[PDB]
C-alpha cells in the first residue's frame, strides 16, 4: 500500500527523470545561456519530445497530463538546472496552454494545444500593461491596439494570450483574452529587457498597432477576459515556488560540495562547525518551503481552495532562496563573487522570484484577506 | 562646536567629495559596470582634487586628511560608484600607507608624489592561491610565484608584493618590494569575471623570474608580515564606509521611485508598508555610518581599534545587502532592469562582505578580543 503523504513511486520516477534531463542537458549549457542571453529552444524542443513542456495538459491533446504535486517536483528539478527554462517552462504550461484547455472551443483546442504541448509552440500571457489595450470587432476579426509590459516568452514565444477591453463602460467585466500568434502583423516586441539574471528568458515590452486577430481566436466570450486571466494565479504561484526551491536547492549542492572539496578537504563538514551550522541551516529552510510547496500543490490537485496556500508557498519559498543563495555565496569566500562558480548566477537568477508572478507584498495582501 | 559632531572641515570634505562624485562619477557608472572600463580619467581628475592622496602628507602631494574626513570622503565616492571607491581604499590604505611608514626618503620621494596625486595607481598583492619567493641576486631581488584576487593588478601601476625570502622563518621570513606593474617578468594571468564591480580589476598575478632592485625592497628582510597587517583597521574602515555609500545610493533611488511611481508625488507616509520599509533603510544606513564613523575616530586618536574597525566592516556590508536588496523590491519589476541602478549597486555591494576580510574573519577577530 501506499504510504500516506509520501510521494508515490511514480512521482518519485517523474522526479529522477526531471534531474536526470535538467543535470545532463540543461546545467551544461547554463552558464553560457547566461552569458548569451540565448533562448533555450534547442533544449526546449528535447524536452518537449520528453512530455515535459506538456505536464498540464491532458493525453488527448498531446500532454503529459502530470498531477500537481509531479508537476511541482518537475519545475524545481528544471530550476536546478537552469533557473530560465523553469521560468519558461512554468509559464507555458500554467499561463498559456491551462487558459486554451479550460476556456477553449474544441477547435481552438485542436489548432493549438498540440503542438504546444509538444513544445513546438511555447506559450506567453500578456496581461500587464505600463488596461488601456483594447479590442475592436471588425466583421470576423477583432482590431488590437495597446501596448504590455514584462511579458514573459514575448519574443521566443509562438503564441500569447492577449488581453484586452472589449467594452470600456463594463470596468473589469468589460475585458477579453485572445490567442495571439507572434508573428500577427502588428505585434510587435518593443524591446527585450535586459536583467540581473535569468537572461536566458526574455521578458519583453509590447506593442499592438491594427493588430488584426480573427474572431475565432478569441478565447471565452467578450467579457470573460478578467476571469481567464485570474484562472490560473495558483497554478502559476506553485510554479515559481517550486522554482525557488529548485535554485536555493542547486546553490545550497555547490556551497556543500565547496565547503566538502575546498574547506574540510574530505574530512567531515562538521568539523568546520560554522560552516556546517550554515548548511544545515540552508537545508532546513530548503526542506521547509519545499513542504509548502508540495502541501500548495496536494491542494491544488484536489481542487480545493488553495490561493492562499499558493500565495504562501510562492512567499516563503522566493524570500528563503534570496537567503540560501547568499549563504551559499559567503561559502565560497572570494570564489563566490566570479562568474567560474555558479553561486553568483544563481542569486541574480533567483531574486526575481519574489517580484514577477506577484510580488511579496501582492501575495502578502491575497494572504491577509484570506485570514 | 560639539565634540562628537562633525567639524565644519569634515562637512566640508564630505560635501567636496559629494559634488564630485555625483557630477564626475555617477553619471558614467552604468556605463563603466556594462563596459568592464577601469575609470582612469575619472581618477585622474580625482586626484587633481586630492582624494587619492588623502591619507599621504601635504609634503607629498598628499591631503593628508584625518580618518573621520576619509571615510566620509570614500562613502560619497562610493555613492557615486562602488567600484571606484574600492581603487581608491586600496589605492589610499594598502598602497600609499606601507610605502610612508616604512618606506626610506628616496622610496617616499620616487613613488608617493605620483601616487598621492592619483597619477599612479596603487595595490597590494599579499593573497595566493607563501609561496612567492624572492632571492638576492646582486643588486636585484628575483621574484617568482603568484597572486590571486589583487585589485588594480592589471590598471595599477605600482603593487606592493609579497615574498618570502626566508623559507625556514615562517612568518619571520616574508619581505616587502615596491613593483612597478610594468616590470618584466610581472603578469596578468587573468582578469576575474565578477558578479559586480566590474570596472575594477581583480586579478591574478604571476611572478617569472621577476627582478626587482634592492633599493625597492621595502623595509627589512623579515619585516613583510608586519607590513602586509600595518593597515588592516585603515582597509576595513574604508570598505565599511563604501558599504554605507552604496547602501545609501540604492535607498536614495528607492526613495525617488516612490515618489515618482507609487505615490506619485504625495507623501510617502500615505503609503505604509513602502515608508516603513524606507524608514527601515534608512535606520539602518544611519546606524551603520556611526560605527564606521567611531572606529574612524579611535583610529585617527591612535587607539586600539581593530575590534571596532573589524565591527563596522562586519555591519555595513551586511547591511547593505540588506538594503539593497530592499531597494530592489520597492523598485517592483523594474528593480530586477539594468536600466535602473539598483540591480546593480546589489551586484557591486555584495563582495563587500567577503574581501577585506570575510565576515567570519570578523567575527573570529570581534570574539578573541571579548
Amino acid at each position: 500500500h501506499h504510504h500516506h503523504m509520501l510521494l508515490t513511486d511514480t512521482q518519485e520516477q517523474i522526479r529522477e527523470a526531471a534531474r536526470d534531463f535538467a543535470q545532463e542537458r540543461l546545467a551544461p549549457g547554463a552558464a553560457a545561456r547566461d552569458r548569451e542571453h540565448a533562448f533555450p529552444r534547442a533544449e526546449l524542443t528535447e524536452m518537449g519530445a520528453l512530455g515535459f513542456l506538456g505536464m498540464l495538459a491532458p493525453e488527448e491533446w498531446g500532454g503529459s497530463d502530470l498531477d500537481m504535486v509531479a508537476y511541482a517536483l518537475a519545475l524545481e528539478e528544471i530550476a536546478a538546472g537552469d533557473g530560465a527554462c523553469s521560468t519558461i517552462v512554468s509559464v507555458h504550461s500554467s499561463v498559456g496552454c491551462m487558459p486554451i484547455l479550460r476556456f477553449g472551443t474544441e477547435d481552438q483546442k485542436r489548432r493549438f494545444l498540440p503542438k504546444m504541448a509538444c513544445g513546438e509552440w511555447i506559450g506567453g500571457f500578456a496581461l500587464t500593461e505600463p488596461l488601456k489595450t483594447r479590442a475592436r470587432l471588425d466583421g470576423d476579426h477583432y482590431v488590437i491596439d495597446g501596448s504590455k509590459q514584462f511579458i514573459t516568452s514575448g519574443k521566443n514565444g509562438n503564441v500569447v494570450i492577449v488581453f484586452a477591453v472589449t467594452d470600456p463602460a463594463a470596468g473589469k467585466k468589460g475585458i477579453s483574452a485572445f490567442i495571439v500568434p507572434t508573428d500577427t502583423p502588428g505585434y510587435e516586441v518593443m524591446s527585450v529587457e535586459h536583467k540581473l539574471g535569468q537572461h536566458s528568458s526574455d521578458t519583453c515590452a509590447l506593442g499592438f498597432t491594427n493588430m488584426r486577430v480573427p474572431v475565432e481566436n478569441r478565447l471565452g466570450a467578450e467579457g470573460e477576459g478578467y476571469k481567464i486571466a485570474l484562472a490560473n494565479l495558483e497554478g502559476g504561484r506553485i510554479g515559481i515556488a517550486a522554482q525557488a526551491v529548485g535554485m536555493a536547492r542547486a546553490a545550497f549542492e555547490a556551497a556543500r560540495d565547496y565547503a566538502r572539496e575546498r574547506i574540510t578537504f574530505g574530512k567531515p563538514i562538521i568539523e568546520h562547525q560554522a560552516v556546517a551550522f550554515r548548511l544545515a541551516d540552508m537545508a532546513t529552510r530548503i526542506e521547509t518551503a519545499r513542504q509548502m510547496v508540495l502541501h500548495a500543490a496536494a491542494l491544488r490537485e484536489a481542487g480545493k481552495p488553495c490561493l492562499t496556500e499558493a500565495s504562501m508557498a510562492k512567499l516563503v519559498a522566493s524570500e528563503m532562496a534570496e537567503q540560501v543563495c547568499s549563504a551559499a555565496i559567503q561559502i565560497h569566500g572570494g570564489y563566490g563573487y566570479l562568474a567560474d562558480y555558479p553561486v553568483e548566477r544563481i542569486y541574480r537568477d533567483v531574486r526575481v522570484c519574489q517580484i514577477y508572478e506577484g510580488t511579496s507584498d501582492v501575495q502578502r495582501l491575497v494572504i491577509a484577506r484570506g485570514l
